[PDB]
């Protein structure tokens, strides 16, 4: 059939300090409003309509998606109201559902239901009981039936034991919708969405309802506490995902996932890994405690050991990375390659079981198959920058300071402490080497 | 009004397993009896008296404090007897509460009820209803009158029903209390402090009662394991604050704060970060997982990537420093410095715009704005120490030694591999340069 | 008396998505399979008999353990023709307790019940009554009496409300469950174990019940999920004992123990520190964030310091290590000896009071007392590996190579920058010392 969305994201987000619009404060890493679109675009959601207040330039800024109709609003004044200028731009022949961009959670499921149980010529209503319902909209039947909304502020006694509640998340059809709406008083000051539901039950409609199946598909952020409690709720969502998808986690609780994670077959996470952008994990990879994976290609049976973080880098299969290593885009291991502690690798590729053990810089480098780099060698490649060049089975000695452009061609060796500026040939020996000089019972500071 | 305090910290704490007094054990990073002498002075606490047993030197030593009222006990033989102790050092005229210095938690407006609910020539008593009463004093009603406190020991099958209990704090007028005091007797052989309940009804006085807003309130520490769950009370307490004041973090349940963090808008905190001592944050600042700071100002703007480790340093505005940087005392940035991987701040100012960005060491330095730190430079600064200086636009290659005392002057540039001994002038070139040495078709071991 | 058990770990672990046979994962690092063979064997369990359908090669291998009995199966067509599989190995003198592999966390004083509560010639079974028991086996009695077991399945709506169910877990003597056994049908299409009870009860034996202390004590593993449940529950138990017995743990939620930690008095460990294999740390050791300790002995009063790992690593006291520090099997440090940032030690001592705070690899070095090590020195050691030797009250330079094999013999000194492939002499000073050469005012690219 044919549907659109309305996401309402115009309020001030005044508790949560910041110069920052509410909707595009992150969560796992996404703005929240971008959660919203992604599950109306889960929808087959036509058109998406997003109603702003203030925020309006950077908030279309923030958010490309040049796929997006925007509405501006005056200043705020009717929930109600913001729906109103909306409404011209609703086809009669598609539903139209209403969403929040403070609401993140909300799952299609909750969303493809509600547009299931939708009376024709009438409202599909989303609700939930609440154990303590001590400030909320209260849902109002007569023999069980949909009539009214009640806020929490008028509210008899005897209402407010009404547990459940308006989330005032709805549907209806576009040409009944329009109808409903421009009908509507403002005798707070303001235009209340609430009174559509007695304005439909006025013109002998039915207003069916739908719940979440649970309660953080419903819960709004106001503050940044609440929007940490709803980080929480994700992430352990996405970690038992894992789990039960055949992912060990040493601890779901101490992991997070900010982006997506393709993985194979028997993969183990220790604590405190941190996943962003789109990582790609093979079969039997091992990663320690405390690493950090951004937009990453590991392949199978590799090993990232514990405080390692990567960032657009690749390791082919049986490589092993780390403690204490730091990759940078461009990063590359080819198989079986090794990179140890305190050493970070930059748009180099060390290859076929190629080894940089300890602290050592290497940038801008193609380093071949067998070769051993030294503790302490740098790669000394900026002055734009330089290409440094190593083929198979070169031995670079310990603190060699290779300066680029420079080619060290197969077999060679270099000594320790070597400084390198000129290309050195097949199976050549290079030392760069001085005399150390004595003086006999010296007096030490 | 008049005022003063007096906290019971004598018992033994056995089953701390420790030869550090119990009360002295940190909580947050601060002797759990601190917190209760912190929360006396903010009640207006004119005197606080300390009553002790064992463990007296190394307490009064651990605590400074030359403002407080020591008070020795002979050897734990009762709680009242200890209270008998100070008994001579309450003035008429004041009120006189009551605090135990394993109660670390108790809130200052709980405390400031008990002080309000007070009848004139009577107490003031904090009690709480338990889940399970199942082994503490009843609190025993007559009409929901307080007559007087039961042990659960001395306790009928139809009083163990009491929920209410004994918390232990309580008030009361100084020259009453003298009074109630020792008129008590000693026929478990000790005197119970229990008793000036009923010794109090007996002379016509009303005993008032306020409950604490929080159980945590109340708690008490005999162990390690009840102190552990009394920090994590603590620090979600603290998360919480931070987060409705407009500070992100990530996972507040993986914060820990162990003092003091003054900050401005928009700071966002990943997992696993430690503040200690005093921080200071401006706005906008991002500090990512893993890192320790402790006693820092970090200037508007900054990013402080994973794993780095920060104490008494100092950032400007727009600086960036890590992942796995290590900033020691006297560790300045000027605006938008960077410090990078595997480097290491002592005593050393990097100037405006300047970067160290892999594998060095500064220490005892004053660098200027527009500097090139190459990876692997160290000031060879250690023989006391003394001081190597850079000035504007100087570049500096990889793996140079700097051997201080020694000045580079502005637009200087060193080779990389130099040893530098002697000044170097405004825009003079330095190579430390040797000549390497070439063997042919040389047979690597 | 006499007593064995049997572990039955045959199915097929299909919802694990694993290549590894699901008993052989581990719970804190250890074979969940491992967990029951230990708790079998603190019974004092004479034989273990383990029965497994595939999986078989690599289960016997991954488990040495050449002092167990296994027992092949047809492939898994019934939990009791398993149990007759091992019928024939059980002694008629001896009790039979069963056990299965994927419930790892079962506690002796459950099972050390369970073998007190059998009637002669008769079954002890284990139970669990349930909040929600919608998918187990019902216990059936007749007042209070055990009769037989109640699938789910067939379970009229009244059984469905026993709360109470089967574990699975139970014992008999070796004789009688001989005869109970083969006298079982396959009229699901396989024999259930479950019916043994009313074959029971069918020859007038009585089948008594005791409960576990824990409900995790009888979960069972079926996937990761539920896996890392129990890895958490099992972690929480461990940090609560060493609270308990005088271990502080900074937060005991974010404590890993994969293995065995002896420890002295006064110990501090800070958050996200992991513990694995054998770890022996003295009286006041303070371990901080984020450290990995694996089979390491620390001396009284040593200091780690955050992101530090170890490995087969001994400090002697009051030595410190850290942060970001590495150290390898046979890393040594003697009496208040200390390692900085960024260095890695490797088969290598660091005798008394001597120090290595930056930026530096030593590996195959013996390395005296009083020595300084400056910042960036490297022991080229790799060209089998070389020994480098270091005797007391030596300076070595920041930036030094050692080449080994290579001496430097007491109160020598080293200037920075040096390549040392010579002996040096007691007292002697060497300095690499070459010339740097100035070209004025050079133009920087």
């Amino acid at each position: 059939s044919s549907m659109s969305v309305v996401i309402l994201a115009a309020g001030k987000g005044t508790r949560m300090y910041s110069d920052l619009p509410k909707v595009l404060h992150p969560l796992a890493g996404k703005p929240m409003v971008q959660h919203v679109i992604d599950a109306a675009m889960k929808l087959g959601a036509q058109h998406v309509h997003l109603v702003y207040g203030h925020g309006g330039e950077l908030l279309k800024k923030t958010l490309a998606d040049p796929s997006l109709n925007w509405v501006l609003q005056a200043e705020q004044l009717g929930t109600g109201h913001a729906m109103q200028q909306a409404a011209p731009h609703f086809a009669d022949d598609e539903d139209i559902l209403m969403l929040y961009g403070d609401v993140p959670l909300i799952s299609v499921d909750t969303l493809q239901r509600l547009l299931a149980a939708k009376p024709e010529g009438g409202i599909g209503l989303l609700t939930v009981k609440l154990d303590n319902p001590s400030g909320y909209g209260r849902i109002v039947r007569e023999n069980g039936d949909v009539v009214g909304i009640v806020e929490h502020k008028d509210a008899s006694d005897a209402q407010r034991e009404i547990n459940e509640i308006n989330t005032g998340i709805l549907v209806a059809n576009g040409r009944d919708l329009k109808r409903w709406l421009s009908l509507l008083d403002n005798n707070q000051g303001e235009f209340y969405i609430t009174d559509i539901i007695a304005l439909a039950h006025a013109d002998g409609k039915k207003i069916a309802t739908v719940h979440p199946t649970r309660l953080s598909e419903v819960e709004g952020v106001n503050n940044r506490l609440q929007l940490s409690a709803l980080e929480r709720v994700f992430q352990t969502e996405q970690a038992e995902k894992l789990l039960l998808a055949g992912v060990m986690l040493l601890d779901p609780s101490r992991f997070d996932l900010r982006g997506e994670l393709t993985h194979g077959r028997d993969i183990t996470i220790d604590t405190n890994v941190i996943i962003e952008g789109h990582v790609i994990l093979g079969d039997r990879v091992r990663i320690g405690t405390g690493c950090v994976l951004k937009n990453c290609v590991i392949g199978d049976d590799s090993e990232i050991s514990p405080y390692t973080v990567l960032e657009d880098a690749r390791l082919d299969a049986n490589c092993t990375v780390g403690p204490f290593a730091r990759l940078r885009p461009g990063a590359e291991l080819a198989e079986g390659a090794h990179v140890g502690n305190f050493v970070e690798i930059k748009k180099a590729r060390l290859g076929k079981g190629s080894k940089a053990g300890h602290l050592s810089y290497l940038g801008d480098a193609e380093i071949g198959a067998g070769v051993n780099i030294g503790a302490g060698t740098i790669t000394c490649n900026y002055d734009n920058k330089f290409k440094t060049i190593i083929g198979d089975d070169v031995f670079v000695g310990s603190d060699t300071q290779l300066v680029a452009p420079v080619t060290v061609a197969n077999g060679a060796t270099i000594g320790a402490g070597t400084t390198v500026t000129r290309d050195v040939a097949e199976n050549e020996l290079v030392i760069s080497r001085v005399k150390q000089v004595h003086i006999q019972g010296w007096k030490r500071p």
